[PDB]
């Protein structure tokens, strides 16, 4: 909207690719976010001239509280530093959320498990996320827009047929091996409220419509978002450096960061 002010960097190599290891753009035009691709600057620039507020959602029920603490005041190293951010912690435990101090411009709202409507009214971009992580580096606005998913990272350089999608053809996630782009994590999605609402909302009713017919998705959930995201194509794929785990994993060096992962 309003216009950039006077920036001083490198100039963009028209000849010359970000990345030549890795795909960095889907067949759909949807950028693939690996370091190295963005210039954080501009950016940040052009988030904060429009004031964005990013929600970040999580659940911490029954011993997942546990793992707030760690989660909460890395997200406060790592997570949107500069920009709004507004937490929302949904848990059966109001009383055992730890005490995090959060830097200028941040909040978070405990919720006892609210009205969807309030997303709409304190957001302009929702990032849900497992709640038993940790961030380790910088993730930031390079991730916004309408909506995004995340490459599992135990399946990014696998086949489609070998994608753990459910194949049952019973089930409203159904997913046939011919078909297919990516399999993306359950555990870091995201996009426009009115985007992530809707992804919900669908994932929700194609889950109601299994149960009745007495069937439950191999990976329930993220098995109906990789159905959702398959038929509505992510304006945005975030590389495996926004979920990994070292421990299972290692440190490829295909990822030149590790910005969010599993607790041991
Ligand atoms: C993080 C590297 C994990 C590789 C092992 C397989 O990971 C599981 O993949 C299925 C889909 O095929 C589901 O997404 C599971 N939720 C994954 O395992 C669980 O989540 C991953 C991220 C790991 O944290 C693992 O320890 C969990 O069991
Ligand atoms: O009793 C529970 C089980 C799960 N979760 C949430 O569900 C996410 C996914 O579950 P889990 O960690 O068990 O799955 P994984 O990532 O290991 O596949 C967790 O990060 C939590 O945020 C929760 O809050 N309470
Ligand atoms: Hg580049
Ligand atoms: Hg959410
Ligand atoms: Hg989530
Ligand atoms: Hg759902
Ligand atoms: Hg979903
Ligand atoms: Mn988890």
């Amino acid at each position: 909207m309003v216009s950039l002010p006077r920036m001083v960097y490198p100039q963009p190599k028209v000849l010359t690719p970000c990345r030549k290891d890795v795909l960095v753009v889907t067949p759909w035009l949807a950028p693939i976010v690996w370091e190295g691709t963005f210039n954080i600057d501009i950016l940040n620039e052009q988030f904060r001239l429009q004031n964005t507020t990013i929600g970040l959602t999580v659940f911490a029920i029954k011993k997942y509280v546990a793992f707030l603490k760690l989660f909460l005041e890395t997200a406060e190293k790592h997570f949107m530093v500069g920009h709004r951010v507004h937490y929302y912690v949904f848990t059966d435990q109001p009383a055992a959320v730890p005490r995090v101090t959060l830097g200028t411009g941040r909040q978070l709202s405990v919720l006892e498990v609210f009205c969807e409507r309030r997303f709409l009214s304190e957001v302009d971009y929702l990032v849900c996320v497992d709640v038993d992580m940790e961030f380790r580096d910088h993730v930031g606005v390079e991730i916004l827009t309408p909506l995004f998913g995340t490459l599992h990272p135990g399946f990014y350089g696998s086949s489609r047929e070998a994608f753990t999608y459910e194949r049952r053809p019973q089930s409203q996630a159904y997913i046939p091996k011919d078909e297919g782009d990516f399999y993306y994590l359950g555990g870091f999605f995201g996009g426009s409220v009115q985007e992530v609402q809707r992804l919900t909302r669908a994932c929700h009713q194609a889950m109601m419509v299994d149960q009745a017919n007495g069937i439950e998705a191999v990976w329930h959930d993220e098995s109906h978002l990789n159905k959702y995201l398959l038929r509505h194509k992510p304006t945005k794929v975030l590389s495996p450096e926004y979920l990994w785990d070292q421990q299972l994993l290692g440190w490829p060096a295909v990822l030149r960061k590790l910005r969010f992962t599993a607790v041991p």
